[PDB]
């Protein structure tokens, strides 16, 4: 997260931290509790390659990386089959725990947005995660889970910014329309954030509308930080995870 804050114990009780095995069981993406056996992620953070389940772990809504570990076992990584790169799009993925976990006011789900949402400019979103504080700067100790809010960008204006400075053709779209942009020069998700949510609180409810995906670096000029559209993959996030 590049701009914004440390955030209060009390916020984000969705927010996930995935872990790959090594030396230590570390931070490489984020992820939001949907349902007490799914994290919904990005897909880049899974595949598109297939990788051994045992070496991939959990970790529920925590203050600080490391210090109160209890990791989670995972038996499914269902990732869409669209999915080859973030550019390309359809970058979700989910993971089914081995257990159902427990919920509570410090860790809980996060409500999907019903299919006809927009978010619209003006709406006010966050983005957190654990990820870079700006491009090449990691995180540091004690690695406490950042939030930042993010201006909403329309699509178009969006595609327009970034083509500005490219070679690529103004009629080749780049931004797709199962994507979704926010961010600034000073507000933005980075490395490390990539699967985490976007939520945006609309009717006094939080809704993900988004999965960080990718971007341009983190906080560049004319590239915004771009999200997987959870209104698009509704459907076939609802074939594996119940109402
Ligand atoms: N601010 C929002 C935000 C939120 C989260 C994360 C970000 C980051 C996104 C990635 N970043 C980019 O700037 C970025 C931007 C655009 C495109 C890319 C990108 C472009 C193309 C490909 C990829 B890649 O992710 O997709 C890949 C597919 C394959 C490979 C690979 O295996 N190699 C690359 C090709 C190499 C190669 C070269 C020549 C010949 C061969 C054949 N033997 C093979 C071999 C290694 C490597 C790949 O990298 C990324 C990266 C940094 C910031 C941002």
């Amino acid at each position: 997260i590049v701009g914004g804050q440390e955030a209060p114990r009390s916020k984000w009780p969705w927010q996930v931290s995935l872990r790959v095995h090594g030396p230590y069981w570390m931070h490489f993406c984020g992820g939001s509790l949907i349902h007490p056996q799914w994290v919904l992620t990005a897909a880049h953070c899974v595949g598109p390659d297939v990788k051994d389940l045992a070496a991939l772990r959990v970790q529920l809504r925590e203050q600080h990386l490391y210090y109160q570990d209890q990791l989670l076992p995972v038996s499914r990584i269902i990732v869409h089959p669209q999915f080859y790169t973030a550019q390309i799009g359809a970058d979700i993925a989910l993971l089914e725990l081995e257990e159902p976990v427990k919920v509570s006011s410090h860790v809980h789900t996060v409500t999907l947005p019903p299919a006809s949402e927009t978010f619209p400019p003006g709406m006010p979103c966050w983005v957190t995660g654990w990820g870079d504080v700006d491009n090449d700067e990691r995180l540091p100790p004690p690695f406490p889970l950042k939030q930042v809010k993010v201006p909403i960008m329309e699509n178009h204006i969006c595609d327009a910014k970034y083509h500005l400075g490219a070679y690529t053709g103004d009629d080749v779209r780049i931004v797709r329309d199962d994507m979704l942009c926010a961010g600034n020069t000073r507000r933005d998700s980075c490395q490390g954030d990539s699967g985490g949510p976007l939520v945006c609180k609309v009717n006094g409810t939080w809704l993900q509308a988004g999965v960080v995906s990718w971007g341009e670096g983190c906080a560049q000029p004319n590239r915004p930080g771009i999200y997987t559209r959870v209104t698009y993959y509704l459907d076939w996030i609802h074939h594996y995870v119940p109402k």
